[PDB]
């Protein structure tokens, strides 16, 4: 149950992903086997829940790619069926200031560290109690990414870097540019000026920088400026503009 | 994208409706071709979740009946997720006052007029980004529809009326009569004063006054006031009731 | 484990059905309690499987009416697994001569008397065993109805009707009446004929005659001569005509 | 729509119990048989929802067994939900003081005596409104048991026994264990203390002691003290255990 | 219910297409929208089922692209459950001989030009009886193409272009090339010649030709020679391939 | 891809199985991690089909216990559906004679040394063509057991083991015992006779004998006699005797 991508972040060693949207555990084993470090099973925008999140794991398992999983909003409860369900990797969206942060952390931990709920023998995480001692194993595999994607996040992350069990700092393009003034589109210099700045400063507290971005070129140039996780596309994209592509050449 | 339902609120065009509770994609489309202005999906009561109005939402796509979507609460994280899956009229449940008639409208609507979260490439709203400039023409497509349905929001009823972007008040004369002392039955007198009374106040503010009522002459005699979206009947009492009257013709 | 359905026809007591296209495990639940007495779950013309008819079954089984199972083809392997999920009268389509009637009912029953594969431990039909002697009661529990729809089977009857083990015959009009050039009317004379005189030679013979038809008129008709299963409706036609029934009263 | 189960706590018949974190129709079934007095349908700590809870309650309905769901938290909206497709008897976990077990309370009732949101057509809990009088009679048939299971809950649990409509009082050891500093293991005597002090004082109030514990001995320790519900297994350990037991056997 | 494909082929129309193996409703509407004339959805090397297949022609429905579907086998059964949940244009693998073409084209066709099973109520082929005269309508809207896979197929072909009601005929590389001693290598010389020469004598005879080739070249040499329905992709393929693509680039 | 259950036979290393009946990729994870050599997914007497055994592979992958599937019946459609999703050790049921055995073993292989269909491009098990040379390495990695399960079978049983690529002969002891005349009760004289001289002839003719038993010491006899792969329990025996025990513990 070690978690190797929460290890490989620690390490400095950068991961290259891709979102998973199609919300299928079929097309999810399909792109488990397409060599990426990481895939992130979305919960907050795409037809997902805790059923077909266990599904997609069940389906990523035997494969090298580490699975990711991010809820539909910072709720405790959410994340505690996540995390029974086997889930040792959260993006956390919409995380605004420490106390939030703090909140996220709190809520993948058992107590005395956190609020998690107790239920092992009957969660995949713990393998329904074959893993021995989970319950004093699984807090230190835990790894908490928290999204900061509007202009009071960024004003904030000073104070989230300070927090301890946040593991990684995501910035998230389309909602921070949006908020910004520039719906939704990240382009914009002054969205360029913010993200980049960011992933500067995370890096610089010992703690990992995250991004989504299409443009591979963005993509060189975050992880130039030491971004640790970074995801270079989305499964309905590349599926989308390859079939549309496709069809444009036959007319 | 356009939402149809929506301009045809706005051009007094009143709408008849059909409740949808079966919570199958299956009889939805059997439904679609009935002959209804739209149709309500509901995610209060009945078992339904994002996956399964996504499906009713399939099924009913090529029928000129429109959906509207009814939310468990009025919860900004279940509405971004139910936007994305591609709906753009919502029913919102127990809206007891101005402030949460505000919220519900600012869930719908991104940055800055709103609150609503980011997730175009995935989203079947945007059709995975094929809706040229989808963010910038998304707002004004959304048909937020409130319901009133106890005697505090009654009494709030004006300042709801009030709220930019509620487009539809809902009455609901169940919880209403409920509320009232009348559970849950609306037939009496005094259940009957304030539903009528609230039409007529509801259209003199030039916003669209909605119920469901399964009696016909009640139906008619809304519409005469000027309800502009009125639900008819319920799909699970329809066919239990027509299934029972055949079976009793038959001893 | 007593077949009631199967008791009621030995007892010559008509009984009354509806048949299931809307192949949901929630609206049989919801139709179990309209008063019927048996219920045909259609695995011929409705997307049903095994899998739909076992939770169809499991919906079903707190309510008095009995279930009844068409499979889509008189197929052995099909039946077998219909079987083990718990389904003990089945109505077979396309049933031509005496011996494709012979190996209907040699696919309900164990050897010697039949062909049905054992598999006790792992079917409902046992209660995974937990019905003592199961293997020994099962046959005698089998309820077998076969369909004479084409001017073949109809000229076969006297020697289907002479197979052991078949308990009713079933009379299909759609397709009885297609196959004798009439399609989509079968109240034309040379059909009503076909289909009086068939009800009134499996009567005389001592077995059960069984028919479906909507227009209640006809099935009254039709009890009278003496059938004894007789659908009355369709649930997809029930729901699609009240539904639009109510549209057309709105306009 | 008596609610026996209730009946039998109030008039102090013990009930023995069995988890079901399988999350499946088919092996809520095969249990349903096997001659427990209760079942639990665990939403918080396995990977169910609404229809899930709904076709488990399907599958047990013609058994003896009784059902209770326990939601993933005291959320009216969820209970709400549970409630509609037929739920009765309620286990709420982390009910910390006397204000949130009265929330619970309130969620299961029609106004005036609680918030319960009123759609009886659609719900299976009325049978789509063939149980006469459902309104009416729907309040006084809920049973609403609460969890304790902090030291904080421990120590507010003399105001929560004071509360009308608390049916019950379940302690959660793994829970309370972990909050104690035994993460998560009860059979410390610090734990064991607490919990058996807890069941006596519980049941002196005139109110029901549940708890689930595997150690058959605890369990029967348990009811000697007064306790009323005890989960006596979890079905996911009973295979679990059964079957490595088995293939350890083989080598 | 004009079948748009059919008419398509007859007037001469080169229609290209994609294959869908993904056997998900929501991938199929994504790749619906992507400008393909048609659409194929597997029944045969993908795991789909009469269910998955409905929700697939569901989620199509409101796009241009037209459906296509392949069952397992040239089986009358599966073939009268897939036109009933709506499929007009169905592709038949391994059509050997002229009889198999006919028992193919007798399948799709009520008596008496075939043995297509009666069940119109039931049916979203008829849209559940709305579709006025739907049973005299149905038959000359049926698209049959057949499957020359092998050896003795391709020496038939002669005989099986004269068959009535065998609108296309469609050439498998795959199976062809296996079956000659050349498997996964479509691309030898003379297998690309039987394919090339079968295209022409199919055109020759007034029917279209079909394939599936991924090879864009090859395609445009297909379409050149005269084929008529040609898939240029394969959904998985397309998916894998791109985002394999896209995991090397950044290492 | 190697088949590594396969390999075992051949080196007449013993195999330990278990039966999976529950259909549930949820509890065939849970047993996957047992301890067993080998699982069967059981499509025969279990409410399995085609999607449901994918998404148990797709459960047991990572772990080391090793997936066979039975399909229904010995249908060549149905070995190519369950092959194409992964499926690489068929225990085929009903096989009576050399030319079905052979039949078996054709439909699992690629021409020419069979008539399994060619879809690789679409295929989990060439992981959509990520394994090189798929079509070349296939053949050689299938492993074909055959059930005899008949006085029939058992007097073909010589020339059934003279086939080429039947690599282990399974003998169904519920079955036979039912063809025998001892239906339930395969512990007769007779029929263990039969079984014990049939394991003998297998493995003397260098075939692997295979059986399912719940009795332990049988098991233990037929391993000792040369039994090589040997099912030792049911998951829904095991599930439901544990059950019924627990409860009866406490009355
Ligand atoms: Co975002
Ligand atoms: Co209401
Ligand atoms: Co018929
Ligand atoms: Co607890
Ligand atoms: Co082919
Ligand atoms: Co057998």
């Amino acid at each position: 149950m070690e978690n190797s991508f929460k290890a490989a972040l620690k390490a400095g060693r950068p991961q290259i992903g891709l979102w998973l949207g199609l919300s299928s555990s079929y097309s999810a084993e399909l792109l488990a086997g397409a060599g990426f470090d990481w895939l992130l099973i979305d919960g907050e925008h795409a037809p997902n829940n805790v059923q077909t999140v266990l599904t997609q794991l069940q389906a990523i398992a035997p494969y090298p790619s580490q699975p990711v999983v991010r809820p539909s909003w910072n709720d405790p409860v959410q994340i505690k069926q996540l995390l029974d369900v086997g889930t040792q990797t959260l993006l956390v969206p919409m995380v605004q200031n420490a106390d939030e942060a703090r909140e996220a952390v709190r809520a993948t931990r058992y107590p005395p560290a956190g609020i998690r709920g107790v239920g092992s023998a009957l969660a995949r995480a713990s393998r329904w109690n074959r893993i021995p001692d989970y319950l004093q194993k699984a807090n230190d595999q835990m790894c908490v990414l928290v999204q900061i994607e509007t202009r009071e996040a960024m004003k904030n992350l000073p104070q989230i870097l300070d927090v301890e069990g946040v593991d990684g700092v995501f910035i998230g393009p389309a909602d921070l540019s949006a908020d910004m003034g520039y719906a939704g589109n990240p382009q914009h210099p002054e969205v360029q000026a913010a993200i980049e700045q960011a992933i500067v400063q995370i890096r610089e507290s010992g703690k990992a920088p995250g991004i989504l971005i299409a443009n591979e070129q963005l993509a060189k140039r975050y992880l130039e400026l030491g971004a640790l996780f970074v995801a270079v596309g989305v499964d309905t994209t590349l599926l989308a503009r390859a079939a549309e592509a496709l069809a444009a050449r036959f007319g």
